[PDB]
């Protein structure tokens, strides 16, 4: 509480994931909206356009949203951070904290950037996703140099109030990038596939997408809330000769295990070259 | 208030025994379960939840008003022959049964008395975490206070939602095998966490947390589900080459594949049985 | 109701583009071909032949193009643009706007060649399609170092009379390339494709051709005028049980989406090797 | 225009998207009011249903009601409803009826069995339209039934003509329109979605990279549908020696894209005829 409550929160970029957080941190009830604040080069944005209708405040000037920010959000793409870094970084201050949600982009090459203006800069490094929005995100970081210890704490509380979250060493953070930063939209695609599936067996379109989002929904929360394996709840629900494990028979059959491991290691390596 | 009875005491029906207490429609002491092999650990974990065991199918009968017949299809017509004459005027029958018409249940109860209130539903395991997806379709003597007195019951437990019951098998291939393919997604995704080099239980809590969420985005939002990948691609980044690779190998031919072939197999085992 | 009255504009290359464009311009009624000169070192080709027959003044220098030229359009392979800025580089005035249609060239390239002769070169990059003769061309555009901001308005006005045109950054063009620049192939072969297929089940090869063209005309035009995402109006079609989703299912089977991505891809990786090549 | 003062009653029984497609081109084109159009679905909760509304389209639960407001009837419900939709207004069919049918695979034979056994000479014409009509440009065959009056055709080309291209075939063609004209815009939509995917990958906004997919896609079939050339031809003249174009043809050639879309077409002709066999 004591936290979030003397507490000002600015993002440079309002893109999706700006939104996404913000919005998951007004529903939570920790940061207020007219508390936060965000910069866009581009305000015919549609994110833009919804962060206004909540409340927040909107600035084309980065510098401004250093100046009214304690905990600074970068969620622009990576290869624009370092650009950034020149412009707003003779106004990074000691009681920032510099939060950096660019995919890839390292702590040591922020602290370098900003070393050269204050020496002691305090970032941390996270990989969010965008079911922030509906609180239910999975939330890495990690702590750089010179971040304090209340402020991996304080990083902890504030993302935990949108999904889970907790740190890791940074050398994860590309590997979460591939699995629980993408995963979203893994789903998204396995979702628009099994309602086709669902539609081409008779079902109406809005049904299928309900059922198969639903289905979704409820195997996840069970997984999360058993100490069990999955291979062994799939044994669970597998009635012998059943339809379920005929169905696994042609999932089997197309290497579909072998395609979401791809996934992973594709978004992974991605993140990996952007770095680089 | 009302008198709930289990036919069979396995995975169904300890996931929504659970579900349903830990809704607070139903009070465990008023759940009875019948089970021939007294020994399954379902039927153990049922004893530790307040549940009323029994081995004989016809003291379930006596004591409930709504009846679940949740045992594999090829038992259910031994299973109406055995209670059919002692079904009364006051029991709605709930067949959980994958496959299994109305028709073939109301056909085996009307010898031994006429208009039996009959309920055919599909729903899946995630009950017993309260988000499961169920469907039910109403029989020929179903009167309207039974549809929705199921609807009040089920939607405790998660989504539910009456359907023509000519749409029951399709909905079988898709949420109710449907978690089954979450577990092999989320199994596989471990893997590719692990492969990448996260730790085993970081990976799986990750990969659950991740469909969780995008799961319930898609049912808060009013939008696409390609609108919502779109959104979250950005240009040139991570997910947008991993979605390719997906592609490449057919992933979403792969999850209609299944949904077909479950929906055609449950078409099977009612020919089968009819 | 647009027309450029004292503009004169000139093609360097007289091939499938240059046509195109000439064709398109002349048909909107904001040029008439009188005002536009083409060359060509061949002036035996097919689309030189037809460019004669609209009044397009043909010639096979092309310092005279740019003599009598405001805006110059570089209409040539890739590999022939440095001669070209050899050729007629001297020649460059002040007045001129030079906009290079050649896959891949950068503008820094076009720019440090011509600076060799005059300084600040007023130099546009362009991706433009064939369809601009039908008035439905896809066209982007980057401005360079020493276009003037009425430049670009210029040179948007004109190619929007043409199709669709906007402004991009250069380091866009690549991937624009291998979208809309190689797009109209990728349709071309699918509509035989989908010919073939309907004759197969038994229709005559002109129908086929007309009805197959005909859905992919309506289709893009309904996602244009539509906000939805094409996810959406893919369901909006597909009935349950029906003969369409039974048809994208075997597509799904085949990977279709991934090979339209690959050819993206590829077209993309290609035109960044060109542009390495110069 | 001449259409317009013909001040034709329209029905559609079904009120879903093909009848939302055709009230919305029928209305863009100004050959009907909107409120001359009425339409009957047993559901009124239907997104088709409300956008009806909004545009002017009566709306009534009773196919009856549409019958005996139509001058030209279309059914547009599935395939397996309309022997229960022939049986439950098969009586109200008059003489100034024109019965068009949109309904992929049913045969003008079995509409004819039905409605006979009422009216000695039904009037009936058997239709594959497609969802661009809501833009005008959709793709149209229709064939004549046993009775249709050669006005009959010609009105229904004059209607048909007014939100696309239309033309009449012999009615064996139509099951394999169907797989091209009536399913084809769906297999647009999903290239259309998989360029932009590939546009995003190489950097582009999606906004932008969906915009340059779908001209590219309108310009090139405008292109071939002025072009008095074969496709293959165009193609030809596009793809410039060792350029992008020719590499990107050769990762679709290898990949088999043109043995997709007819396997597409194909299986939706085939799906129609089993549409129709087990009807009868
Ligand atoms: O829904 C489908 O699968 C399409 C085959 C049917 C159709 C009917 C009428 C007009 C256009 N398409």
């Amino acid at each position: 509480n004591l936290y979030f409550q003397s507490m000002s929160v600015g993002f440079i970029g309002a893109g999706q994931l700006a939104f996404a957080l913000a919005k998951g941190f007004t529903a939570a009830g920790v940061l207020a909206a007219h508390k936060i604040m965000a910069s866009s080069p581009d305000m015919d944005l549609a994110t833009v356009s919804a962060l206004r209708k909540m409340g927040v405040k909107l600035t084309p000037h980065n510098k401004e949203t250093v100046q009214h920010s304690d905990v600074l959000f970068l969620a622009v793409k990576p290869h624009i951070i370092p650009f950034i870094l020149d412009e707003i970084g003779a106004d990074i201050e000691d009681r920032h904290i510099v939060v950096s949600c660019a995919a890839g982009v390292t702590i040591s090459s922020i602290e370098k950037k900003l070393s050269a203006f204050r020496p002691a800069p305090r970032v941390i490094r996270c990989m969010t996703n965008t079911p922030v929005v509906v609180r239910e995100g999975a939330t890495v970081y990690a702590t750089g140099t010179h971040a304090q210890v209340e402020d991996g704490r304080l990083m902890e509380q504030l993302l935990s109030s949108v999904g889970f979250c907790t740190e890791v060493e940074e050398d994860l953070i590309d590997a979460v990038t591939g699995l629980s930063g993408s995963g979203p939209a893994y789903a998204f695609t396995a979702l628009d596939a099994l309602a086709d599936g669902g539609v081409k067996m008779g079902l109406p379109r809005r049904l299928a997408v309900r059922l198969g989002a639903q289905a979704l929904l409820g195997a996840a929360k069970m997984l999360l809330h058993s100490e069990q394996h999955p291979g062994q709840l799939k044994d669970n629900v597998s009635s012998p000769g059943g339809a379920t494990i005929h169905a696994l028979h042609v999932l089997e059959s197309g290497g579909f295990r072998s395609l979401l491991i791809n996934a992973v290691e594709a978004s992974c390596i991605r993140t990996r070259e952007l770095q680089s």
